[PDB]
């Protein structure tokens, strides 16, 4: 198997990449192959890279659907009976290097406000998250699908995440460092928009250089059933500990 496909994932609505973690809870890519007869996936779902794009050099040459899930609304919308209602995903052809652009709908924008102040071996940030799409297009897109709850909708925590690792995210966090901070219900509303403080844990040595992120997610799974509630992440930052 011999040709590519490489991707991107860009926010519809602003057209910035949407910022992800290489891990199965990042950004998932599935490639089915389309025959005359039953289709077949010849290679095993994949994750984009932190900066929200794919590639994949062992691909058959033919017709292929092309699926990518991850903290976005589903493109790929099916009922509570089992009965689709929208399929927006990508058919292409994969020949040579073919690639393609997938506009979503990221649940959330997470970015850092300051730089990250450094005392005693602790940091502590400014982040701000907001809704990357609105509340209406969300139950307009969602509703439909039958068992549909408003708390879908609930931020339900920021994450700062902490590595020696510039891959920094939920794979390569350091546990002695990461930091969080839980929502109850839908308590995070009064502060989208606004900056939020947040605080490492433990103490990294001085003289060392860390990396650190911010991610939040809402009270909803991708691909839908599945139980993996997907994180919006800021970009990293690196901090030189004093």
């Amino acid at each position: 198997p011999s040709e590519t496909i490489w991707g991107e994932v860009v926010d519809e609505a602003t057209g910035k990449r949407v910022l992800t973690d290489q891990g199965s809870e990042g950004i998932r890519v599935r490639l089915t192959e389309l025959s005359w007869g039953d289709n077949v996936q010849h290679n095993p779902d994949f994750y984009c890279m932190m900066d929200g794009t794919f590639q994949n050099t062992k691909i058959f040459k033919g017709e292929y659907n092309v699926r990518i899930d991850g903290p976005f609304i589903p493109l790929v919308r099916e009922n509570t009976d089992g009965t689709l209602l929208h399929d927006g995903s990508v058919n292409t052809e994969i020949s040579g290097t073919t690639k393609v652009k997938f506009e979503v709908q990221p649940f959330l924008n997470v970015e850092f406000v300051g730089n990250p102040q450094v005392s005693n071996g602790v940091i502590k940030a400014q982040v701000r998250v907001t809704r990357g799409v609105s509340d209406e297009v969300f139950r307009e897109k969602i509703q439909p699908m039958g068992n549909w709850k408003d708390e879908y909708l609930n931020v339900t925590d920021i994450q700062f995440f902490v590595s020696y690792s510039n891959t920094v995210g939920y794979r390569a966090r350091d546990e002695r460092w990461s930091s969080s901070i839980n929502y109850e219900g839908k308590s995070f509303e009064g502060l989208l928009g606004k900056e939020v403080t947040i605080q490492s844990n433990g103490n990294v040595p001085s003289g060392r250089k860390v990396f650190v992120r911010a991610a939040a997610r809402i009270n909803y799974d991708t691909p839908v059933g599945s139980g993996t509630r997907r994180w919006n992440y800021s970009e990293p930052m690196e901090v030189l500990i004093p």
